């Protein structure tokens, strides 16, 4: 359970990625399938970009980083309260997408790397610790979910 003060931290950082979260979620895909190539095989709609620049030039996974981090968003303004939020999503990504949990520590992880490099203003270490934090958070929620479902994630 994260502490109003760390949920302060995760939200004042998130304020700044609202300024642009187009531009925030293309720096996510670049740096998460750049770091963990075996991601992007998930998506059927994506799997064919070759480079970041195919990757940046990608208006349809432009606007997928929107809707993602929208939702992530949404999540997060629950500050742990987001059990709504987490239904739909932990359905599509366990028996749809099939999304690990080890994957989803790789985006978490893409996420904090790109926060830390365009918001040091934003992100110290205590920042970044409330942020993981709360990335945990979704991320245990989550799993207990795709247990509900059925999924071993
Ligand atoms: C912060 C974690 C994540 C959030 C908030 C998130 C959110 C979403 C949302 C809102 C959608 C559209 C609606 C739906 O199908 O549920 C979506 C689609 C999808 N997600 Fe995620 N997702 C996350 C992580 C991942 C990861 C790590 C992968 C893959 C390694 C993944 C793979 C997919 C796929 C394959 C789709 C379908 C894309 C398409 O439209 O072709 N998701 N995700
Ligand atoms: O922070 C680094 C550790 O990250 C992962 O573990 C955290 O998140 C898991 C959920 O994805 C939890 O099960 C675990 O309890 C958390 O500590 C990763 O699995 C660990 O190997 C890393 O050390």
């Amino acid at each position: 359970v994260l502490s109003e003060g760390e949920w302060q931290l995760v939200l004042h950082v998130w304020a700044k990625v609202e300024a642009d979260v187009a531009g925030h979620g293309q720096d996510i895909w670049i740096r998460l399938f750049k770091s963990h190539p075996e991601t992007l095989e998930k998506f059927d709609r994506f799997k064919h970009l070759k480079t970041e620049a195919e990757m940046k030039a990608s208006e349809d996974l432009k606007k997928h980083g929107v809707t993602v981090l929208t939702a992530l968003g949404a999540i997060l303004k629950k500050k742990g309260h987001h059990e709504a939020e987490l239904k739909p999503l932990a359905q599509s990504h366990a028996t749809k997408h099939k999304i690990p949990i080890k994957y989803l520590e790789f985006i978490s992880e893409a996420i904090i790397h790109v926060l830390h490099s365009r918001h040091p203003g934003n992100f110290g270490a205590d920042a970044q610790g409330a942020m993981n934090k709360a990335l945990e958070l979704f991320r245990k929620d989550i799993a207990a979910k795709y247990k509900e479902l059925g999924y071993q994630g």
